[PDB]
């Protein structure tokens, strides 16, 4: 019954992984996937984490099942990370958080929830976009259509075009926004541009679904949740699929949350009970480690304090690597002015390199970008910036 | 948009748990969920586990993403756990393992794979069965019909009504077997009976799906994989959804696997590549901790040795809790003969108690069993073995 099965095509992002872990060449550089790297090119375990792990280690008396939605204070700490301490969504008890296996697993369960207790049929995810939004949504029933986003010619956010294409969505449709650090492109909207969409989506009756996987990597933390917070004030319902894989360097422990906001307690209560059932039929309850760790660090002022410093380093290690990239680009003799790279936010940068350029790089040169020409700045190092900038500069 | 959403019914199993927590009566007992307990009544973190967590804390330099299918060694170790040291599925490369969030996640990943890469439209689960087999498959699309199993007058399993009801399953249908420790009831097929079913499904053209979540709790790790092995000898394609949450006491860390065996390497490879695609859109990759542990303990002969002893203890304590349950019952005032509780295997016993009886217990004596009258033996201790057995007897 399997004789018939087609060999699925390689994941555009996770394929590189293997493709790299096989290029036997010496100075092979991996600019693919979006995982941090320090000056040495390692993705280390955060210090606050190590400490939270020490604590747990000695303070854990059991491994007995979490709840369907996970660790309570993990949710509460998550909400305040999202909305903000005082916050009426919190003070009115409108939000309900389930802890999930990844921000990628927060998306799916929102989806399976939506497509099964809701009237939706379509979900709108920008162009371009993180290629797995499509797949997690189709896997749920839902069909995905695109809205205009990026002005490629001039490397920015084509707002008119964004707005005009959204106007063709229907009331009751779910429209997906990235909270900050647009993947790829890293072009995000201004606070102003965020309020507008907030107001529009209220008039047009769309249901905003936020993919929030990089709080803290562009600007700040309570500053990354700004757009998200402009919608919350206006709307009556929303869904945030949060992730703590990057900002807590917890990639393989799988930590994220699915926040469901509704008009009121009893409703969100009632709705949330369905979301729970949707998870129960997926993975049952969430993996305790990574979240026990995040709640601990966020629960403890010493650790939390350490943690915010550790993240503020990661962030700035990047803002730096942006500059150095363009600068070495020029001094190494490029034509295309790449100054736009500095305008972007997060681990990536839409390079503007042809698909066949990015193919030559992986072959003539060992350099590994995503086929969109997306490069992980956070994997560029003062030591590899030179061999890299020569490759890139040798294929233009 | 959520205004219309209906509140989901509480999980028959997982909602007893909320029921029990909110219960204020002091001498309250909880035979609900299937989580192991010790003489004192705690769900301790096994020793070899703390020892491995210590190794990890020390030796792990990173949190970087595991691959879609997770940790290799975990996989290779799981296969010898299921199949054998040098079983032909292993030396032939017929099998491929994916690390998944729990055994309820290996089940779902399989359902999504089947209902998308095969023609399967229905899955046959026994009567009775763990109530989430349905909810899981139905979420994949698949329809579940149900085969006879439990002969309730004589608390045995009539192979006949089981065979007969199955004769109706078509060829290309999925048949779901419990590797050992049937849930609930705890009745299992002899080896003879297992090979007869091995052969049957070989003729009738079924694709057996095995839910293996209690390896080691009936007789032993090998004596418990006999059925799965009689099958494995005969079939060309198989799917095993194994779990490590009980026998490694790793409940909230979510550790299990989805093993995919097919006729040859290229097939399984091809098939598996699509099973990977199905995981990529659920949770993306699996949570590292508990799998890291299991790999660690399983690939370290000392730790292994500790582990096997800790498992042998659990297993025997329950065995001890069974007869003590009979005997006490047996002369704490009972009339109904429950000696069959001893025939059963694993954490639970199918008490054959009126679902109105199981209501009186919980409401009049704080004793908590599931509405089927499934009681958790591994939650019975010498200390509560008397008030419990006094409750039962008051309501029968
Ligand atoms: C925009 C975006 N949203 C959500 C997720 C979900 O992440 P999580 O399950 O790991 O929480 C990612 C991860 N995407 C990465 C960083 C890796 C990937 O390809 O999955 C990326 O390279 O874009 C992401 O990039
Ligand atoms: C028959 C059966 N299959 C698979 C699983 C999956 O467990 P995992 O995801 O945790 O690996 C369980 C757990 N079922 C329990 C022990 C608990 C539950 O209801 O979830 C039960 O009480 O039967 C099980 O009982």
């Amino acid at each position: 019954m399997f004789e018939n099965i087609t060999a699925a095509p390689a994941d555009p992002i996770l394929g590189l992984a293997d493709l790299f872990r096989a290029d036997e060449r010496p100075g092979k550089i991996n600019l693919g996937i979006g995982v941090y790297k320090d000056e040495t090119g390692k993705t280390p375990v955060l210090t606050s984490v190590k400490k939270a792990e020490q604590y747990l280690l000695e303070n854990e008396t059991t491994k007995n099942y979490l709840g369907i939605d996970g660790i309570p204070e993990f949710g509460r700490c998550t909400q305040e990370l999202l909305f903000g301490k005082g916050s009426a969504l919190i003070n009115d008890k409108r939000a309900r958080t389930a802890q999930t296996p990844g921000g990628t697993g927060a998306l799916r369960v929102a989806a399976d929830f939506l497509a099964k207790n809701t009237s939706v049929k379509r979900v709108w995810v920008s162009n371009p976009s993180w290629p797995n939004h499509k797949s997690v949504f189709n896997s749920a029933g839902l069909e995905v259509r695109e809205y205009a986003y990026y002005d490629a010619e001039n490397h920015t956010l084509d707002f008119d075009a964004l707005i005009n294409s959204l106007n063709e969505a229907q009331a009751g449709d779910v429209v997906l926004f990235h909270g900050c650090c647009h993947n790829p492109t890293g072009i995000d909207p201004t606070l102003e541009q965020w309020q507008t969409l907030a107001q529009l989506s209220v008039e047009k009756g769309w249901l905003p679904l936020f993919d929030f996987a990089y709080q803290g990597f562009a600007r700040g933390l309570e500053e990354d949740a700004e757009g998200l917070r402009a919608f919350a004030a206006m709307h009556k319902e929303l869904i945030v699929a949060s992730s703590y894989s990057k900002n807590f360097g917890l990639y393989n422990e799988r930590v994220g949350a699915c926040t469901l906001v509704a008009a009121d307690s009893e409703t969100v209560d009632r709705a949330f009970s369905q979301m729970k059932a949707a998870i129960r039929a997926n993975y049952s309850n969430p993996p305790a480690h990574g979240a026990s760790v995040v709640a601990t660090i966020l629960s403890n002022d010493a650790l939390r304090a350490i943690w915010e410093q550790e993240l503020t380093d990661m962030r700035q290690r990047i803002q730096r690597m942006r500059q150095l990239f363009v600068n070495t680009l020029q001094e190494k003799g490029a034509n295309r002015d790449f100054s736009f790279i500095i305008k972007q936010n997060g681990m990536f940068s839409f390079s503007g390199l042809t698909k066949e350029q990015v193919l030559r790089l992986r072959e003539e040169f060992g350099v590994y970008a995503v086929a969109s020409g997306r490069v992980n700045v956070a994997g560029m190092t003062p030591d590899n910036m030179a061999p890299l900038c020569e490759a890139i500069v040798a294929v233009l």
